[PDB]
């Protein structure tokens, strides 16, 4: 996974529940150069630079036309444990947005990543 | 002069009756909607470079930024679709529709963002 994109990619098809977050930055990082970009996501705005790593897990899962079900695998246990286990929480706002309005809700001001 | 297609329109519209959307009808509303930069992209067993496929590219991304189904996203070819490819499944014509047909979603892969939305 960490470095070569595909078996990141058919990992994440076969056993999402099996990803860690710091998997998917891995992958991201060798396979795509980064530019910070604003964007928002239903209810929540992120400015450049901010949730990045939300930033990076949309932006790639808008290249990889990752399912709405993958993208939210890409978060790893903070989306696992840390938000599906807790409904009534306000813990990771992109998370928690995402899973309501989904790939509708998501919108990019620029580019994030590009292909290495 | 002063006429902008409403995405929101077309989508729904999209949404209720796919059978009546134009090709044409479909770039006006992206060329109206987005910035365009062209992108390579592959789809299941075709491989587009930059700026080849263009009509391809901007469907796929369109799709891709409005979470539309696959069929939804091939509704947009408008004819080239209903019945180029439709009509015809001997045939080898337009292969990127007739490969995210078999692929959908699964089989794209873009090396960067094609579209993104003015
Ligand atoms: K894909
Ligand atoms: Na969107």
């Amino acid at each position: 996974m960490k470095m070569e994109l595909q078996q990141f990619l058919d990992a994440l098809a076969s056993s999402p529940e099996k990803i860690e977050f710091e998997t998917t930055m891995a992958v991201i990082e060798d396979n795509y150069d980064f530019t910070p970009a604003a964007f928002t996501n239903g209810n929540t705005q992120n400015d450049a630079n901010e949730n990045n790593g939300s930033c990076k897990i949309f932006a790639f899962g808008l290249l990889n036309a990752l399912d709405k079900e993958a993208t939210l695998a890409c978060f790893g246990r903070f989306y696992r444990e840390d938000v599906l286990l807790h409904p009534e929480n306000n813990d990771h706002q992109n998370i928690r947005n995402f899973m309501v309005t989904g790939w509708e809700g998501i919108q990019f001001e620029t580019s994030a990543l590009t292909a290495k």
